[PDB]
DNA sequence: TGCATTTCCCGTAAATCT
DNA sequence: TGCATTTCCCGTAAATCT
C-alpha cells in the first residue's frame, strides 16, 4: 500500500509531467511566432529598394515578443531542472534504496514485496519527462541558429540547460540498472547468495527505464571478482571465473509489463587456479565461508546522441566447493544482511559488527517460516535465547557476537549455535516435515521448564522437542512409566539420527510405541499432547499358491 | 608351471643364442684372417719392383680360406634366420596369443596368471639374438668393402640376410607392444572394459623387448575411436574423446624387472557432440550398452638405423554415461570375452554368438568368486540352469542365447536374467557381505526342491535363498509355525529391499526373530540351518543427572 | 600431523533425445 | 507419448593443501 511519501513523489512526478507539457505548448507558440517574424521580415525586404511601415512596427513588436517568450522559456526550464534534481534524489537515494534494503531482508527470509513495478513506473515517467525536456532545449538551440541578437537568452543559458539535463538523465539511467534477482542456485531457493562451484545458478538484471526503442539493443556482460581481484583491496582471497553464457541480450520477453530485463541461467563458477600473492597471514585471512565476492553486470547504452556506461553488482556472495559448507555459508549471508545496508563490503568479516538479540531472534524465525509452514513461538524462542545467554530475564538489548552465533562452538559443545539450528531446520523437512507443521511441537525448551508439565498436568501428557546435544540433529518427547513411580519421574528416549526416521515417522512413533516394563508387560505411548489434547486428533492423521508374511518394524524400549 | 611346449621354446631360444655366439667366434676368426691377408698383401708389394714366393702361395691360400669361411658364415646365417623365423611364430602366434586369451578370461573373473615375465624374457632373448645377428651381417658388409672378388658370397647373399633380419626384428618389436592392463575404473576393479564418461580410468602398456637403451626414449599416445569413427566400418555409433594426459613417456620405473612400461592414470572420456551420419536404422543400430570401442596406443621407435611404428589397442570397451547402465554393460563384456578370441570385433553385437550352458555356468561362478569369498555350488547353479531352461536333466550342451541371458527379460518378468543376478551379487556385498561368506547359504533353489527340507528334516531346520521375483534384489529363509500345523506348511517372509537391511543384518534377523501367533505368543526363529547345524555356531558370530533409554528395533511378524 | 578445503563419484531424480 | 539415455548434483569418502 502507498505511503504518504509515495503519494507525494507521485504528485511531484505529475507536476513535472505537466510542466513539460506546458513548456511544449510554449515552444509551439514561440516557433509559430518565429516563423511569422521570419516570413514578415522577408516580405518586407521584397520591397526594400505609401505609409506601409506599421509593418516595421509589427516586425519589431514580434521580435520583442520572441525575446520575452524565450526568457520565459529559459527561466521555466531552469526551474523544471531544479525540481527534477530534487525529486530524482527522492526517487533514487530514498525509495529505490528502501527497495534495495527490503531485497536484502527478503533474501534472508523476511517480509517480501520487493516489487519493482512502482519504481519502474516512476523512473520511466521521469526519464520520458527528461528526454522531452532535452528535445525542447535542443529546439531552442536550432531556433537560435535562425534568429539571434545581442542579449539573446538562448545563447546565455542553453549550454547550462543541456549540461544539467544530460547529467540528470545520465544519472537516472545508471540508478535504473539493478539486480532484480540475486545469484541463487535453483536447487537451493531459500539460499540465495551462496554458490557452489560447478553447480548452476541464475541471476537477473533489470533496467527500470522502460524504453521500447531499446528492446534487444543492449548486451549485458556478467563476471565475478572484476578488477578488485588485483590491487587497492582485499588480499589472499580465492579468485573465480564464470562459465556458461557470459553475455545476454536485454529484452522485454516473458510478457509481464514488458520490462527490460536480462536473465542469465546455467551459470557456473570455477576456481581460477595458479598465480600467487600471499594466501596466508592471520587465520589465512578469512575462512572460505567468510570470504565475499561480487558478481558484476555491465553494458553500454547509446541513445539519442549519448553514450552511457551502466554497471551494477549483486550482493556479496559466498563461494563454496562442497554442500557441507552451506550451513556456515548461510550464517555469513544472514549476518551480513541482518546488520548492514552497504551492498559491497567484501571485507565485512575482517571485523564483523555485533547484533542485538531482537534482530537475531527475528532472523531465526524467518529461517523456519521459509523452509516450513510457520516460524517460532516465544516458548521456543526465549528458551533458545537462554541457550546462547543462559539465565536472565528480558533479553531485548542483549548483544550477540558473530563468534557466539556461528564462528565458534557453543560453551561445552564441539559445534556452533547456527550449525546446530540449521541441522534442526533441515531434519524438520526430509523427515517430520508434515509433522512439524503448524503448532504441534514445542521444540525448544530446557529440561527445567520442561519439568513444568507432568509436574502440573496429569500422567500421560507429553511434549515434543529437539536433540540439544547432537550435531546432525534429532527429536524427542516426554512421559512417565518405570519402577513404582515415586512422584512421576519425567523421561525421554535416545535421539533418532537421520537414519532412524527413515524407518518410521516421528508421529508414527508417538502413535505406536509401548514400553516393555520388567518382562512381557508392553504398556503404551502416553495420551494428551502438552495442554490436554489426546494423541490421535493431532498425530493420528500422519499415520497409515500364496503368500509371503507382510511386515512392519517397531522399536519399543526393552529394559 | 612350465608346459612341455614352453620347455621346447626355451630350448630353441638357447639354441639360437648358441648359434649367434658360434657365429660371433667365426666372425672374429675371419676378420683376423682378413687382417693378416691384407697386411701380407701389402708387405708383398713393398718389394714388387731369392725364391721368396711361397708367400705368393701363402697369400692365395689365405684368400681361398677367407672365401670358404665366408660361404660357411653366409650359409649358417641363412640357417639361423630360418630357425628364428620358425620360433618367432611359436613365440608370437602361440604363446603370446595364449596369454592374450588368458587376459580376456582373467578380466571376466577367471583363473588368473596373466604374468608376462616369461614372455618378456623369451622375447628379449630373441631380440638380443637378432640385433647381434644384424651386426654380424653388417660386419660382413664392411669386410666386403675391403676385400672382394668374383663369386664373393657376401655380395650374392648379404642383401637377403639384411632383409630377413630386419623383417624379423621389425615384427618382433610390433608383437612385443601390448596392453598389460586393460581400461578400468579404479572405483570398479571387478569391472574392467566398462567406462563411464567423466570418471577416471587407468590402463597400461608394455614393450616386451627389455632394452635399457630405450628407457625414457618413447612417447606413447593414447586415443579412443581412432580413424574407424569415419568410413569402412560401423555406423551410427556415439564417438568419444579422451581427456587428461593424452601422452606418456615409457620408462622402467616402479622397479620390478625394470620393464619398459607406460601407465596412464586419470584418463577421462567425453562424448564428442555434433556432426551427423545417421544414428537411427534398426533398433538405433545397437543399444548403447552393446556398442563397442577401442582405445588405441601408438608410438614410434628409432633404433640402430631403423624406424618402427608400434600400435596396439585395448579389448573392446563399453562406454556408459550413468552407473545404472553398469549391469548391462558388464553382461556385454562377459559375453564378448566368454565367446570370442577376436580382440577387435566392434560389431560383435550385430549378430551375437550363442553359448553353451557349460561356458555360461563357469562365467556365472566367477562373478561370485570375484566380489566375494567363494563361487557357486551346483545346488545353486543347477537350480538356476532351470530358471533359464525350466524342467530337464543334464544341461551339458544346452544352448543359451544373448537374448535369453540379458538382451530380453525372463519369461514372465519385467527384467533380465543377468540384471537380476548382478543385483544379487551386488546386495550380497553392501549388506550380508560377511554373512554370504563361505557356505552358509543355499541362495538358489526352487520351492519344489526347497520342499525337500522340512519335508525330510525335523521342525526348525531352515534354508537361505534370494528374492526370485524382484528386480533390485532380496533375501529370505524357511520355517514352520502357524494354525495347528497340518503336516508342517513351509513358510517365508516378504523380501527386504536394500533399505530393509540397513536396520538389521540378515543373520541378526535369523538370530533374533520370533512370531506373534494369535495374540501375545511371540514364539521364535527356527534352529538348525539346513543339514543339522543349530543356529548360533553359524550365525551367532555376526551378531553384537541421567539418562536416555538406549534403543534397538525388531520387526517380528504380527498376524 | 591435523585441519581446512576441494575433488571424486554413486545413485536418485530430472532433463533431453528420438 | 513413452523410451532410451544423459545430465544434474547431494552427500559420503577420499584426496590435497597448508
Amino acid at each position: 500500500v502507498v505511503t504518504e511519501k509515495q503519494q507525494m513523489l507521485e504528485q511531484h512526478l505529475q507536476d513535472v509531467r505537466k510542466r513539460v507539457q506546458d513548456l511544449e505548448q510554449k515552444m509551439k507558440v514561440v516557433e509559430n511566432l518565429q516563423d511569422d517574424f521570419d516570413f514578415n521580415y522577408k516580405t518586407l525586404k521584397s520591397q526594400g529598394d505609401s505609409v506601409t511601415r506599421q509593418k516595421m512596427q509589427q516586425l519589431e513588436q514580434m521580435l520583442t515578443a520572441l525575446d520575452q517568450m524565450r526568457r520565459s522559456i529559459v527561466s521555466e526550464l531552469a526551474g523544471l531542472l531544479s525540481a527534477m534534481e530534487y525529486v530524482q534524489k527522492t526517487l533514487t537515494d530514498e525509495e529505490l534504496a528502501d527497495w534495495k534494503r527490503r531485497q536484502q531482508i527478503a533474501c534472508i527470509g523476511g517480509p517480501p514485496n520487493i516489487c519493482l513495478d512502482r519504481l519502474e513506473n516512476w523512473i520511466t515517467s521521469l526519464a520520458e519527462s527528461q528526454l522531452q525536456t532535452r528535445q525542447q532545449i535542443k529546439k531552442l538551440e536550432e531556433l537560435q541558429q535562425k534568429v539571434s541578437y545581442k542579449g539573446d537568452p538562448i545563447v546565455q543559458h542553453r549550454p547550462m540547460l543541456e549540461e544539467r539535463i544530460v547529467e540528470l538523465f545520465r544519472n537516472l539511467m545508471k540508478s535504473a540498472f539493478v539486480v532484480e534477482r540475486q545469484p541463487c542456485m535453483p536447487m537451493h531457493p531459500d539460499r540465495p547468495l551462496v554458490i557452489k562451484t560447478g553447480v548452476q545458478f541464475t541471476t537477473k538484471v533489470r533496467l527500470l527505464v522502460k524504453f521500447p526503442e531499446l528492446n534487444y539493443q543492449l548486451k549485458i556482460k556478467v563476471c565475478i571478482d572484476k578488477d578488485s581481484g588485483d590491487v587497492a583491496a582485499l588480499r589472499g582471497s580465492r579468485k573465480f571465473n564464470i562459465l556458461g553464457t557470459n553475455t545476454k541480450v536485454m529484452n522485454m520477453e516473458e510478457s509481464n509489463n514488458g520490462s527490460l530485463s536480462a536473465e542469465f541461467k546455467h551459470l557456473t563458477l570455477r576456481e581460477q587456479r595458479c598465480g600467487n600473492g600471499g594466501r596466508a597471514n592471520c587465520d589465512a585471512s578469512l575462512i572460505v565461508t567468510e570470504e565475499l565476492h561480487l558478481i558484476t553486470f555491465e553494458t553500454e547504452v547509446y541513445h539519442q546522441g549519448l553514450k552511457i556506461d551502466l554497471e551494477t553488482h549483486s550482493l556479496p556472495v559466498v563461494v563454496i566447493s562442497n554442500i557441507c559448507q552451506m550451513p556456515n555459508a548461510w550464517a555469513s549471508i544472514l549476518w551480513y544482511n541482518m546488520l548492514t545496508n552497504n551492498p559491497k563490503n567484501v571485507n565485512f568479516f575482517t571485523k564483523p559488527p555485533i547484533g542485538t538479540w531482537d534482530q537475531v531472534a527475528e532472523v531465526l524465525s524467518w529461517q523456519f517460516s521459509s523452509t516450513t509452514k510457520r516460524g517460532l513461538s516465544i516458548e521456543q524462542l526465549t528458551t533458545l535465547a537462554e541457550k546462547l545467554l543462559g539465565p536472565g530475564v528480558n533479553y531485548s538489548g542483549c548483544q550477540i557476537t558473530w563468534a557466539k552465533f556461528c564462528k565458534e562452538n557453543m560453551a561445552g559443545k564441539g559445534f556452533s549455535f547456527w550449525v546446530w539450528l540449521d541441522n534442526i531446520i533441515d531434519l524438520v523437512k526430509k523427515y517430520i516435515l508434515a509433522l512439524w507443521n503448524e503448532g504441534y511441537i514445542m521444540g525448544f525448551i530446557s529440561k527445567e521448564r520442561e519439568r513444568a508439565i507432568l509436574s502440573t498436568k496429569p500422567p500421560g501428557t507429553f511434549l515434543l522437542r529437539f536433540s540439544e546435544s547432537s550435531k546432525e540433529g534429532g527429536v524427542t518427547f516426554t512421559w512417565v512409566e518405570k519402577d513404582i513411580s515415586g512422584s512421576t519421574q519425567i523421561q525421554s528416549v535416545e535421539p533418532y539420527t537421520k537414519q532412524q526416521l527413515n524407518n518410521m515417522s516421528f508421529a508414527e512413533i508417538i502413535m505406536g510405541y509401548k514400553i516393555m516394563d520388567a518382562t512381557n508387560i508392553l504398556v503404551s505411548p502416553l495420551v494428551y499432547l502438552y495442554p490436554d489434547i489426546p494423541k490421535e486428533e493431532a498425530f493420528g492423521k500422519y499415520c497409515r499358491a500364496a503368500p509371503y508374511l507382510k511386515t512392519k518394524f517397531i522399536c519399543v524400549t526393552p529394559f
